[PDB]
């Protein structure tokens, strides 16, 4: 031989000066490239009088950065911790990732940035809405709440709430919305027509106070017994008395509630404002029987036309 032959290329090397042919003599540099490493660092070789490049024994592998797979309270992702790979950082629930929430390995084989740490969400103590009282609240770290950990108010007397009474400690460090306290009032109930109606005794009506109505005999509620004043000043309901109905016939057999009854029987009293039945009429035709709904209304039940009075048309078999 005359000369060398361009050298090999070696897996993560450089060579100089490289070119594609050398005359004996001339000197060579294999070196690892930025951040691969190999044992014996690198090597160097003087093409010789044959022209046969030598046996390299240069093996330049990853340099690998300090074992990283552990982050308290969180997790790590990771394939392996070298040159050039990144590595990715979250925390369990209840923590937050202090620092950033990735990191390469260098050239140098160290990380960049420096790996973070996970460290417990919390929040200072709620500051307490103007009209209102902290009912259940308890710090669970220090003076302060943990995640998740929350706080319930409870306005004053008579005074109306406005938004959820329940704060939640956020990942922001802060609590979720507080609600207001607003005082609310009333004006007096009035008194229905052939009823009467009681309320405590105050010169004002405030929120959540009561008024319970009833009704003189006769005469039935066509509402709620109870009202309470609402947090938007009005009350729940204001119910009247209405009047109830002589049974409309002596003897009868109808349908109530999906049930037969014999109507003298079930309504012996009197039918209350609001109570419907069905009678039942016969198909003189097709000789069965069908029935029509009927209902008390403030004292006036209107019996079905085709309703006949005592063969029975409760006994017919049905259409
Ligand atoms: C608790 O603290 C967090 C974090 O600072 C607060 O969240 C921040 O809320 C503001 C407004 O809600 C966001 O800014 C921008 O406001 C405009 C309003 O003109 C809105 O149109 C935009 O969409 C945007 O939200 C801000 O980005 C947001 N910051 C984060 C990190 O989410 C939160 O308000 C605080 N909670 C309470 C109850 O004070
Ligand atoms: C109490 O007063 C409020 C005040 O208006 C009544 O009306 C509110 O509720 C209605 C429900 O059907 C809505 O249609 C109205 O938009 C709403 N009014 C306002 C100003 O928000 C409310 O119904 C009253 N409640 C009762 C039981 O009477
Ligand atoms: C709790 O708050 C008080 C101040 O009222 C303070 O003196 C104390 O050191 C705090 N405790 C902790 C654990 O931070
Ligand atoms: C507040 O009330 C809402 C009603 O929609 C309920 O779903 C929610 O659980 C309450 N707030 C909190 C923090 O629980």
């Amino acid at each position: 031989g005359r000369t060398c032959p361009k050298p090999d290329d070696l897996p993560f090397s450089t060579v100089v000066p490289l070119k594609t042919f050398y005359e004996p003599g001339e000197e060579i540099t294999y070196s690892c490239k930025p951040g691969y490493v190999s044992r014996g660092g690198m090597r160097k070789f003087i093409c010789p009088l044959t022209g046969l490049w030598p046996i390299n024994t240069l093996k330049c592998t990853p340099r690998v950065c300090p074992f990283a797979g552990i982050l308290e309270n969180g997790a790590v992702r990771y394939t392996t911790f070298e040159y050039p790979n990144t590595i990715s950082f979250s925390c369990n629930t209840g923590f937050y990732l202090n620092g950033a929430d990735s990191a390469k390995c260098t050239e140098e084989g160290k990380w960049s940035p420096e790996l973070p740490v996970c460290a417990p969400i919390i929040c200072p103590p709620p500051s307490i809405p103007t009209f209102a009282t902290l009912r259940v609240y308890k710090p669970s770290a220090g003076n302060n709440s943990l995640y998740r950990d929350t706080a319930v108010f409870e306005c004053l007397p008579q005074h109306a709430m406005f938004g959820n009474d329940t704060i939640t400690c956020t990942t922001h460090g802060n609590w979720t919305k507080l609600p207001e306290c607003r005082e609310v009032k009333c004006p007096f109930p009035s008194r229905p027509d052939n009823g009467f109606v009681n309320y405590p005794a105050k010169p004002t009506l405030y929120y959540k106070d009561k008024a319970t109505f009833g009704c003189h005999d006769g005469y039935s509620l066509d509402g709620p017994e109870e009202i309470e004043c609402t947090k938007l000043g009005n009350w729940s309901a204001m119910p009247s008395c209405k009047a109830s109905c002589k049974v409309p016939v002596k003897k009868a057999t109808v349908v109530y509630q999906g049930e037969r009854v014999k109507i003298q029987e079930k309504f012996k009293n009197g039918m209350l404002h609001g109570d419907k039945v069905s009678f039942f009429c016969k198909n003189k035709e097709k000789k069965c029987s069908y029935t029509e709904d009927a209902q008390c209304i403030d004292g006036t039940i209107e019996v079905p036309k085709c309703f006949k009075e005592h063969t029975d048309a409760s006994d017919v078999k049905p259409c």
